[PDB]
């Protein structure tokens, strides 16, 4: 096992500003913000997450847990850390993502979302994905909401607090392998489940899954070999690619290289595999930015 030597960075609330709440939940709120890099004439378009005034010491540790992993990632489909701030609560400081979350937005916008966006998500979601299997990282929640959309073209993965190592000691039932539910048994192949349900979010155009169903229930469900159904924007080819994702023997799930492999295929004719409706119409998308900069193009030494 190879040394961690991501940089972790330390950042003053006076290098930032919070602007509005992009969301509020649970504990903690998250801030559309702009960070501005000590003496470096650039302005970031960053969201900001910090808990909520209880400041309690078991709410931190799983702060730092998260803030620690996307420190450690470095892939353009996945959202690393930009930095942290420690000057009450701790706050994560990460690249702001315009559009939202996927979920969110395929929900919006599913009269102007065609065939090829859909499959590119696909690819895209996978590549991340993949990136984190060679880092050796569960994700242990992957579902569309945990997507993110710097533009309609690029899509991230993000939510990394529930994430471990593999193999490794240390709740969403719906997006859950079967054998996680049953035995708290993670591993890439059951986050490749949990990918198939985010392929069906989006086909679905953000239905929701097993709906109208208790969590308690979706176990035995599982077990009687029930499974999502079939969306109707899609051929068998993408439906048979999602139920392998949904297979018992986890092995004989697909591997998310190969999944970016077969989605990628299908994004060269996207007509062939996702019947959609005026397919070819669709398209799809404070007083001083000139110092704007957006994070993938902010880079550091390392
Ligand atoms: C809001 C949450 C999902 N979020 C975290 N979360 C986060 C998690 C760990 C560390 C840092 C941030 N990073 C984020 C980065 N960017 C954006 N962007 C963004 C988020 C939401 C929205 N909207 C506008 C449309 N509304 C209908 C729904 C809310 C617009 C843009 N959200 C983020
Ligand atoms: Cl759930």
């Amino acid at each position: 096992e190879a040394p961690n030597q991501a940089l972790l960075r330390i950042l003053k609330e006076t290098e930032f500003k919070k602007i509005k709440v992009l969301g509020s939940g649970a504990f903690g709120t998250v801030y559309k913000g702009l960070w501005i890099p000590e003496g470096e004439k650039v302005k970031i378009p960053v969201a900001i997450k910090e808990l909520r005034e209880a400041t309690s010491p078991k709410a931190n540790k799983e702060i730092l847990d998260e803030a620690y992993v996307m420190a450690s990632v470095d892939n353009p489909h996945v959202c690393r850390l930009l930095g942290i701030c420690l000057t009450s609560t701790v706050q994560l400081i990460t690249q702001l993502m315009p559009f939202g979350c996927l979920l969110d937005y395929v929900r919006e916008h599913k009269d102007n979302i065609g065939s090829q966006y859909l499959l590119n998500w696909c690819v895209q979601i996978a590549k991340g994905m993949n990136y984190l299997e060679d880092r050796r990282l569960v994700h242990r929640d992957l579902a569309a909401r945990n997507v993110l959309v710097k533009t309609p073209q690029h899509v991230k993965i993000t939510d990394f607090g529930r994430a471990k190592l593999l193999g490794a000691e240390e709740v969403p039932i719906k997006w859950m392998a079967l054998e996680s539910i049953l035995h708290r048994i993670y591993t890439h192949q059951s986050d490749v489940w949990s990918y198939g349900v985010t392929v069906w979010e989006l086909m679905t155009f953000g239905s929701k899954p097993y709906d109208g169903i208790p969590a308690s229930e979706i176990s035995s469900i599982l077990e009687k070999g029930e499974r999502l159904p079939q969306p109707p924007i899609c051929t068998i080819d993408v439906y048979m690619i999602m139920v392998k994702c949904w297979m018992i023997d986890a092995d004989s799930r697909p591997k998310f290289r190969e999944l970016i492999i077969e989605f990628s295929k299908m994004a060269r004719d996207p007509q062939r595999y996702l019947v959609i409706q005026g397919d070819e119409r669709m398209h799809l998308p404070e007083e001083d930015m000139d110092d704007v900069v957006d994070a993938d193009e902010y880079l550091i030494p390392q």
